[PDB]
């Protein structure tokens, strides 16, 4: 099918994905109440089941629910509608991966307004996006069609400081590999100086052209 | 308040964006009927007060209308109407800082078309927008959800000497900081020849990586 | 109109144009019946009027089709729309220059599965549009306000491969010119090995920056 063999080819295996994910148990740890939203194939799902965390996963897609309903607990619907229909300071936890690309970037604060009213104290929330501030991930932003426009990890601190979240903190992850970066020199015949601030410029342009492909937002409370 | 704290982290303090706009008081010097095009918190029309120019704003903001009305002459309402309401030949000179990222693009050609039929004879225009030609300043077109799609220079260029708006000039501004820009390199030892196209190419490099992150065009007539 | 001076001004003359389509005559040599979907000022039915290849084109521009009409055939209509309208397996090949960054996402999928019904065994498709894997030229793609999101060439290959053509190859054209990119560095003062990890790491950069303005993706069956 169309989504499953599109992301297949473009996001990587559900192992690789997966495997990817890793990172952010530590943040749901013993968790009962963790919102995956856009939960896709549900590799999150299968992640918190095996580290005995509870989750749902909610996702607009009806092919990523067949996808899921046979081994994890989801929902059928609209993010924000789903979470109007939800009490406050109910929620645990909440993974957002590779979801507020999708999503209309008008609707951005009311998402991340919700999820702060339906979390509970103490909680965190994760969002993992493209990141746009890299040339080389910025460029392949634009394979994926339903893509909206791309989401700045400033942006995203803004808001949710903005609605009460604290120690919001950017990691970078998944970088371009060796052979895309751009080769550092070395020489000892040409002044040392002249080495180092060529050097400088490329660890520059590495950082602009050739940056690291996704990043994550953490915040708690 | 959202978009004023929104504005102050990654726009600028109202000094700044009015220290800013002083390059253009000489396009309205002693003008009286200057329009102020999303005048937004009004550090444009605090200039126009101090040179003894007089100038109206317009913003569908009630939140930064309410800011400036007990200090300017501003007036809450979508640009294309007001400018539909005025008669034409009226308008002494028109500024247009940071407004079209946030017009829908369908709506550019009318804005402008209303300009300059509402313009009287030698009068001047002024557009600022975030520049889009120079990577650095198109990754952070996106950190603002409500931006539309970028607004190249040349495509206005293109649209004013259309409607017969002459002397059309595209000039940049807020050049990035040598901390971020890559470094020239200065060396006694190293053959000028490959010093120097070295250092052309970093020209290149900064030019359409860490460029001038604004840009004006102004026109005439 | 505007179109026309726009498209002038910005994409080039008739004249260039055409000579830039020219190395994708010999897909569509000896065809009677060749699909040119938005053919523009008709430099590809020009061509093709050229090479006793036969060929209608289709727009939705009145002004275009008018410009069109008196040396060629063509038909204004919806390219959706004039496909459905053609019996399966007739078409003897379909070219698709500078058009499908002007279609609504949703609909390129529609578009190509129709190009893949309505076209018979071994017939060839060509898709010609703007490069945005390079700086340069995605720069340049914003300065037409009617573009919508940039088409990748991985999507485009990904789509058609699903759809059922095969031999899908992705060339890239029209290269910036020596002036525009980083020049290489060539010295017998310098370490051979300095000079050439700075010359390939220039490669990188004028490739990702400085390379091809378009790309051309061709299938067959």
């Amino acid at each position: 099918d169309y989504y499953f063999l599109f992301e297949e080819k473009f996001r990587g295996s559900r192992e690789l994905v997966k495997a990817r994910l890793r990172r952010y148990i530590p943040y749901f740890k013993g968790c009962r109440r963790v919102l995956d939203i856009g939960c896709g194939r549900g590799e999150f799902l299968e992640l918190c089941k095996e580290e005995g965390i509870e989750s749902i996963g909610v996702d607009i897609n009806e092919d990523m629910i067949k996808f899921c309903e046979g081994k994890f607990n989801v929902v059928k619907s609209d993010a924000i509608e789903y979470l109007k229909s939800l009490p406050d300071k109910y929620l645990d936890g909440v993974m957002i991966s590779h979801f507020v690309e999708h999503l209309d970037p008008e609707r951005l604060f009311e998402l991340l307004s919700l999820c702060y009213s339906k979390m509970k104290y103490s909680s965190y929330i994760v969002i993992e996006s493209p990141n746009p501030t890299s040339l080389y991930s910025l460029i392949n932003f634009y394979i994926d069609p339903t893509h909206k426009k791309p989401v700045h990890p400033e942006t995203l601190k803004f808001i949710l400081e903005y609605l009460g979240f604290r120690d919001v903190k950017i990691e970078f992850f998944e970088e371009c590999e060796e052979l895309t970066k751009l080769a550092k020199i070395d020489s000892n015949t040409v002044s040392e100086e002249v080495i180092r601030v060529i050097n400088e410029n490329i660890e520059k342009l590495n950082r602009i052209l050739f940056g690291p492909q996704d990043y994550a937002i953490i915040a708690k409370k």
